[PDB]
C-alpha cells in the first residue's frame, strides 16, 4: 500500500535486528521452520520467471541489436555499450577481488559442505550449447541451449521482417511482438513479487542472521562496498573520461543528470526513470529525434550496471561456498551473465534474477542447502545494490546518447 | 456414409445402445472379449479427452484471469463478477450437499487389477504450497503438473491486462497480441472437442459396454445416483437462488422463466453457452434488458459462468473418490471442489467441459489416471457426462440470464 | 569472407574432404580423425536435429491449414487431388529404385564394435492409441515424433475452422496463433539457411571420417543411393508428368523448353521458395492465367510432396539396410507414408530431406545416440548436398506441371 523501497529497506534491517537477537538467545530454529518458508516463497517466485524472461528477453533482445535491422545511428550506440560493459566488466572483477565477499563465511550447511561436481568433456560442453530440441531446452530448463537458440530466433526473426513476401514479414512481426510483450508480462509479474519482497525480504536475512552468526552483516558490507566504489569508479574512470574525450564538459554533465539519476537510484527502473532522463537529455540539449531512439535502446540493452553485479556476486556466492575461483573462470562466468542479459536492464530485479540463470547454468542446484542459503544471502541485499545498479545504467545512458549525438 | 446426424441423438444411442450390448454380453457373454476388442475403442475416446486438458486449462486461464482482471475490468463488468461469485457460493455448497445426500460410488467397490487402489499420501502442508510456485512454468506445462500450470496462468492473464494499461504502444501492442494468440489457442482446443464428440457415440458405446459387461448390473443403478443427485441439485439451484435472487430484486420469477423458457430449452439441447449465446440475447431483450447490458453480460457468462461445474464436480468428485474405496470428509469435499471451480474460470461451454475439468482435478490431486481403477472409475463418469452436461450447460444459461436480469435493473441509465 | 555461392562451398567441402579423409584413411589416422576433426562434423548434426521438433510441428500446422476444407479455395482443391495422386506414384517409384538398386547392404556397420539392434515394438493398440498424445506439451516437449504430428494437424485443421466464425474476437484470434506459428516455421527455415553457411565445414567433417574409418566401400555404395535418386528422378518426369501432361493435350516437349530454367535455378538454388519467382514467370511465358499461377505455384513451394517421397524411398531403405535390418515391402511403405504424410508444408526449405529422415527414424524409435545410427544417418547427411538438387529440382517442375494441367482445365492457357 506504501513507498516500495522503502517497505524492502524496512523489511531488511528490522529484519536483521530481529533475527540476531533471535539468533543470540533465541531460536534459530523456529526461525528456520517458521519464519524462512516465507523466505523459501520468495526466492522461488523469482526463480520462477528465471526460464521466460531469459529466452523471451533475448529472442526481443537478439532482434534490437540485429544487424542490418540495426539502424546507423544504433550501430554506433551499439559499439558504444560494447565497449563500455568491456570495462564494467573488468571494473568488476577487480572490486570482487580487491575486497574478498564471501571468503570469511564458509558455509557448509547440512553439515556437509557443497561440492562443485565438474565437468564433461570441452567437445561435449560445446557441443551441448546447441540444443538437441529446442522446446526440451526451454521445457526442462537447460540454459545454455536456451541463450543459444533465443539469439539464433532472434537475430532470424529480423531477417524475415526484410523480406518481400508479406506473408512472410507480418508472420515474423507477430510471433515477435508476441515474444515481446510474454517478456513485458514477465517484468510486470517481478513488479508483483518485489510487493512480497519486504516479508519475503524479512524472512530471508532474518533466517540468515539467526543463523550465520553476525559475521554476514560484515560479508555483506563487503558485497555493497566492493559494487559502489566499483559503480561510482565506473562513472568516474570510463564515462567522464569517454565525455572529456568527446569535448563535452563531465562536470555540468552531472549538473543536467543530477536528478535523472537520483531517480533511477530510488525508482531502481530503467523504463520508470526514461521520462526523466529524455527530458533531461532535452535540457542538455541532445537532438529529440536521437535521444528517443538511444534511450528507449539503454532501457534495455545497457550491460553495464548487470556486469557490476555479476562480477561481484559471482565472485562472493562461489567463494562462500568454499570455492576459490580464478580470473579466466571469472571472465568466463561473467561474460556469459552479461551477454545473456541483453534486454533486460530494469526490470526491478535484474541483478538477482540474472544471478539465479548463471548459476543453473554453471551447474550450481538451486535445491542444494548451500547453493540456496548463500543466493539468500545476496538476494536479501539484492535491494540495495540495485539501486545503484540502475543508477549507473541511467548515468552510461545520458553518457551515451550525449556522446552519439555529439558525433552527429 | 455420412454421420451428418444430430449429436447429442448420436451420443444418447451409443449410451442406451451401448448398455444393453454390454450388458447382455456381459450375462453369458464375455467380457473379456469385450475388454480386449471393444474397449480399445472407448479408450481412444478417452485418450482424446485427456489430451486437450493441459492446453485448455492453461490457455482458458489466461483468457479467464484477463477477464476478471482489474481495473481492466468495467463497473457493469465488476458488478456482474460479484454476482457469479456468490452464486458459485451456493453451487458449491448444494453440489457437497446433494453429493452427501445421494450416494454415489459406495456400493460399487472397484478393485480392477484385482487391487484396490491405494491413495497414496502427501507432502508437509510448507512443500505441497511452496509447489504452487513452478520452479520452471515452460516445464510446469511440459509434464502436466496442475497446480502450478493453475498459478502461472493466472499471474499471466493478470500481468497480460495491466501491460495493455501501459503509456508505450509497443508494450501494448505486444501484450495484445500475446493474449490474442493464447486466446484461439483456448478457442481451437474448443473447437476440437466438437471434433472428438463427434467420435463420442462410437467411444461412449464402448465405454460402458464394457463397464456394463464387467462391473455387474449394479453400476447403472449407481450411475442413476449420479444424474439425481445433478438434476436434483441443478433444479433445486434455480429454484433455490435464482428465483430468491429475481424476486429479492422486484423481478417476477414466474414471468422470467416464460421468457427463458427455449433459452434453456436451447442450452438443455444445444450443450454449448456459447452456441445457445444467440438465443439468449434475443431472450433477453425480450425481457427489456438494456442493449448495452446483456450484450456484454452474456458473453461473460457463456465463459466465465462458474455455477454449472460446481455442482458437476460436487457430485463427480464424492462419486470417483467414493468408488475407489477412499470415504471423503467435508473439509476434503471443498478444498478438492473449490480448485476446480475455480481453474474451471473461462471453460464454461465448451461441449464437455464437466468432464474434462475432473481429469484435470484428479491429476491435480495425484490419482494417477494410468492406474486401472482411477481409470476404470473415471470412464463411467465420462459415459454418462453426456446426459449431466446438458444440465450443466442448461442451468449455466439460466443462472446468465437471471445475473444480467438482476444487473440489468440495477442499472438503467 | 565466407560468402561464396553456398552450393559450391559444400561440393567443395565434399569432394576436397572425401579425397583428405581417404588418403587419412589408408596410412593415416582413423583415430585422430575421430578425436579431432569429426567433432566439427557433429556440430553440424547437432544443428540439424536442433530444429527438426519446430519445423515439423509449426511446418504441419501451417501444410494443415492449407489444405484444410472448406477453407480450401476450388481451384485449389483440384491442384491438392493433383499432388496427392503424384506422390502418389513418387512413393512407388521411391521404394521401386531403393530395391532396384541396393544401397546399404555391402556396408555393415558395427560401430561400438557392437551391430544395432532395433528394439521392437509394442501391441497394436499400445502403438495405435499413442498417436494421440497424452498431454501435447510434453509431447512436444520431449520429442514425441507421432504425437506431435497427430496434434500438429488436429490443431492446424481447427484453426481455419475458426477463421470460419461468426465471432471476430474468435475469428482474429484464429488469424493470429496461426500467424505466429508461421513466421516461427519461417524462422526455423531462415536458420536451416544459417547451418547450410556452415555446411561446408561440418560435410567436410563427417565424410573425412566415415572415408577414413569406413574404408572406400561407402563412396560405391553413396554412389549408388545418387543413382537410385537421380534415375527415379527422371524417371517420374518422363513416367509421370509427360503423362499428365500429355494425357491433357499440353506437349511435354515444348513445355520443358518454357520450364528449362525454372529447373534449372531449382536443380542449383534448392529452395522452391527462392525458385519461385524464376518459376512464376515461366508459367507466365507458358501463359497459365495470372490468378492461377499466383496461386497455385505459392502451394507446391510448400506442398509439394514428390521430390520428399523420393528420397525418403531411397534413404529409408540404405539408412535401414546399412545397419543390418532387411526390410520388407510392407514397412518401407509404412515408414515412407508417414515421412510423406507429415513432410506437407516442408517442399524448400533447403536441406529438408535429411531433417525429415531424422524425424522419421525418431518416429521409429531408432535413438540417433546410438553410435550406428548416428553414423549410418552421417553418411546420407554427408551427400544430402546432391540428393537436394535433383529433389528440388523434381519438386519444381511437377509444380509447373501441376498448375499447368490445372490451368487448362480453367480454360486458362
Ligand atoms: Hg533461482
Ligand atoms: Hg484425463
Ligand atoms: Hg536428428
Ligand atoms: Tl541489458
Ligand atoms: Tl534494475
Ligand atoms: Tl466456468
Ligand atoms: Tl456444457
Ligand atoms: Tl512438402
Ligand atoms: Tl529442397
Amino acid at each position: 500500500e506504501y513507498p516500495v523501497l522503502q517497505k524492502i529497506l524496512i523489511g531488511l534491517i528490522l529484519g536483521a535486528i530481529v533475527g540476531l537477537i533471535l539468533g543470540h538467545y533465541g531460536y534459530a530454529h523456529a526461525v528456520h521452520t517458521y519464519v524462512k518458508p516465507f523466505g523459501d516463497l520468495f526466492v522461488r517466485l523469482l526463480c520462477m520467471l528465471v526460464m521466460p524472461i531469459v529466452f523471451a528477453s533475448l529472442v526481443v533482445g537478439a532482434a534490437s541489436i540485429s544487424p542490418a535491422r540495426l539502424g546507423r545511428v544504433g550501430v554506433k550506440i551499439v559499439v558504444y555499450y560494447l565497449l563500455t560493459s568491456a570495462f564494467a566488466v573488468t571494473l568488476g572483477i577487480i572490486m570482487a577481488r580487491l575486497f574478498n565477499p564471501g571468503a570469511g563465511i564458509h558455509l557448509a550447511v547440512g553439515g556437509q559442505q557443497f561440492q562443485p561436481h565438474q565437468a564433461p568433456p570441452l567437445v561435449h560442453i560445446l557441443l551441448d550449447i546447441v540444443p538437441t530440441n529446442p522446446f526440451g531446452a526451454l521445457a526442462n530448463g537447460q540454459v545454455l541451449p536456451t541463450i543459444f537458440f533465443a539469439i539464433i530466433l532472434g537475430i532470424a526473426i529480423t531477417y524475415l521482417m526484410n523480406s518481400e513476401n508479406e506473408k512472410v514479414r507480418k508472420s515474423a512481426e507477430t510471433l515477435l511482438d508476441a515474444i515481446n510483450g510474454l517478456a513485458e508480462a514477465m517484468y510486470k509479474i517481478v513488479n508483483g513479487v518485489m510487493q512480497y519482497a519486504p516479508i519475503g525480504v524479512f524472512a530471508l536475512i532474518a533466517y540468515v542472521m539467526a543463523e550465520q552468526g553476525v559475521h554476514v552483516v560484515g560479508e555483506l558490507a563487503k558485497v555493497t562496498a566492493a559494487v559502489y566504489v566499483g559503480l561510482t569508479l565506473q562513472i568516474l574512470l570510463v564515462y567522464f573520461v569517454l565525455l572529456k574525450i568527446y569535448g563535452i564538459d563531465p562536470i555540468s554533465f552531472i549538473k543536467h543528470a543530477k536528478d535523472a539519476m537520483l531517480t533511477a537510484f530510488v525508482t531502481r527502473s530503467s523504463s520508470g526513470t526514461l521520462p526523466v532522463t529524455m527530458r533531461v537529455a532535452k535540457e542538455m540539449g541532445i537532438s529529440e529525434g536521437i535521444y528517443s531512439f538511444t534511450l528507449p535502446l539503454g532501457a534495455t540493452i545497457n550491460m553495464d550496471g548487470t556486469a557490476l553485479y555479476q562480477g561481484v556476486a559471482t565472485f562472493f556466492i562461489a567463494n562462500a561456498l568454499g570455492s576459490h575461483l580464478t580470473v579466466g573462470q571469472q571472465l568466463t562466468i561473467v561474460l556469459t551473465a552479461v551477454l545473456a542479459s541483453i534486454g533486460t536492464a530494469g526490470v526491478p530485479g535484474a541483478g538477482a534474477i540474472m544471478l539465479c540463470m548463471v548459476l543453473h547454468s554453471v551447474g550450481l542446484p538451486l535445491t542444494d542447502p548451500n547453493v540456496a542459503a548463500a543466493y539468500a544471502m545476496i538476494l536479501g541485499i539484492d535491494a540495495i545494490l540495485d539501486m545503484g545498479r540502475t543508477m549507473v545504467n541511467v548515468t552510461g545512458d545520458l553518457t551515451g546518447t550525449a556522446i552519439v549525438a555529439k558525433t552527429e
